[PDB]
């Protein structure tokens, strides 16, 4: 009656602390989706040198037209390219992190949304300070670039043309409409027909202009079920607000809102970080949504802000409470119209937020779920009706530590409360971050992180369940 498949390495990594046979160490950060022709899309971040975040890693896919049983070959959708004068080459490259998938129902485009950073630690590598990275003239909006030695802002215009910070025109030209496989050319620095180097670059640069170093959202999208992608859309810029010091998204899928008056509206988890206490308590989970299939996104309010602690109000923007944090999150929209956040946070258990207006603004309580152990770790929850019961399933870490993969099944009351029925194990031993994807006729596909016989930081496997499964 119950039937689970034995597990199937998509993203295998290496061993021991060495490559695999395609030069590649480590694989992490899975994204499972399931489009419109039927085909599933396995998403990763494919680190070449080391599991860290942050070094040369590269925004990679793999799709199954036949529901999960075989995997075609690699496609990679961005990796830029190494400073090749960087002094320590684990550090020494431009990031892509956090993958997001998600496809808008109408239009059948595929989005991938993820974090970028120039050369540097990723996240554990921002500038102290704050370097603004975008300028607004007459309406329209360029990516401010810094010249060494000079204080003013030149920006990127048509054609990638550097203008200087009077507005004229100069002979240097960015790479903005790259061309090269992955689209490792972005940034390149030009004059002329002759390569200086890379906008990316902060270390040992060979040209003289570079970005802020900032956190950047990017954005790449397919109009072929996954086959090819285009080149990098940089999305910052219509999200982040000045304060923010980290922007970035929780990995995983987002959702197309498939009821009530915002019906069509795309929605991407992401969390945030101030500049009063960074990584110690300022991590905040907020979505942004886009209503117009992905041409334009917008910003809605963290679920911390206006939140109410001890006594107290806070604000994403200057909170600086740990327990209060919430970090990578993953959302569903109830047949009620409402919307719910699980987040990744550190009350040991499960925390829950509701949204009545399309996840723009979240409700004054946060639900908690003791049956529901969280350890501090990514988790994925889909939405799924059997014989005409409305469920919920999220799967993350059992316990004790980043351990035993779970399923944990969930009714839908009709108040909109959740009652948990059944935890099923899915997975013994090294378990963290994982994705799940409903894939028709009772059938539900989950791709996780997982390292057995000294295998390298992780390597994504993927299994398929059905409903007899998840019903204890
Ligand atoms: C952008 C980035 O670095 N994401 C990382 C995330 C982050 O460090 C933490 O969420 C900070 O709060 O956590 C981890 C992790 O293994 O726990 C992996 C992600 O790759």
């Amino acid at each position: 009656g119950a039937a689970l498949t034995e597990k199937t390495d998509i993203f295998e990594s290496g061993r021991n602390g060495k490559p695999n046979k395609d030069g590649i160490k480590s694989y992490r950060i899975p994204a499972l989706l399931k489009t419109d022709k039927g085909t599933l899309i396995a998403g990763a971040d494919e680190r070449r040198l080391h599991s860290s975040d942050w070094g040369d890693i590269g925004m990679v896919i793999r799709r199954s037209e036949d529901n999960g049983k075989t995997w075609g070959d690699r496609v990679t959708i961005t990796n830029l390219r190494d400073n090749p004068k960087a002094s320590d080459p684990s550090i020494g490259s431009p990031v892509n992190i956090d993958m997001v998938l998600v496809q808008d129902p109408e239009t059948k485009r595929i989005f991938s949304i993820y974090d970028m950073f120039p050369e540097g630690k990723g996240i554990f590598g921002m500038s102290s300070q704050k370097e603004e990275a975008y300028k607004k003239i007459d309406g329209k909006t360029y990516q401010i670039l810094y010249r060494e030695g000079e204080k003013g802002a030149y920006t990127i215009r048509e054609n990638g043309t550097v203008y200087t910070p009077d507005g004229k025109a100069t002979d240097y030209r960015v790479v903005v409409d790259p061309v090269k496989p992955a689209y490792s050319d972005k940034g390149d620095l030009y004059k002329g027909n002759q390569l200086l180097g890379n906008i990316y670059f902060t270390t040992n640069k060979t040209s003289p202009f570079r970005i802020a170093k900032d956190s950047y959202l990017w954005m790449s999208y397919s109009d072929d079920d996954g086959k090819t992608w285009s080149a990098p859309q940089d999305i910052t810029p219509m999200v982040k607000a000045d304060w923010m010091k980290f922007l970035g998204v929780g990995p995983g899928t987002g959702i197309v809102l498939r009821n009530g008056p915002h019906k069509g509206r795309i929605l991407i988890p992401v969390y945030t970080t101030n500049n009063v206490s960074h990584l110690n308590g300022s991590q905040s989970s907020r979505i942004i949504y886009s209503d117009d299939h992905g041409k334009t996104w917008h910003a809605g309010e963290a679920v911390n802000d206006n939140r109410q602690v001890d006594g107290q109000k806070i604000h994403s923007s200057t909170m600086n409470n740990r327990r209060a944090q919430n970090t990578e999150s993953t959302v569903v929209q109830l047949n009620n119209g409402d919307v719910k956040l699980f987040m990744r946070g550190l009350t040991g258990d499960l925390q829950v937020a509701t949204s009545k207006d399309g996840g723009v603004t979240w409700e004054k309580d946060i639900k908690r779920y003791p049956q529901v152990k969280d350890v501090y770790v990514q988790m994925s929850a889909i939405h799924t009706m059997h014989e005409g019961k409305e469920y919920i399933i999220l799967s993350n870490a059992g316990g004790p530590k980043r351990e035993n993969g779970m399923v944990h099944l969930a009714r839908v009351e009709e108040n909109g409360e959740l009652t948990w029925l059944k935890h099923n194990p899915i997975q013994k031993g090294e378990f963290a971050y994982n994705s799940l994807q409903e894939l028709g006729n009772g059938e539900y596909g989950i791709l996780y992180e997982h390292t057995e016989k000294g295998q390298n930081a992780y390597t994504l496997s993927f299994r398929k369940f059905n409903w007899d499964f998840l019903s204890k």
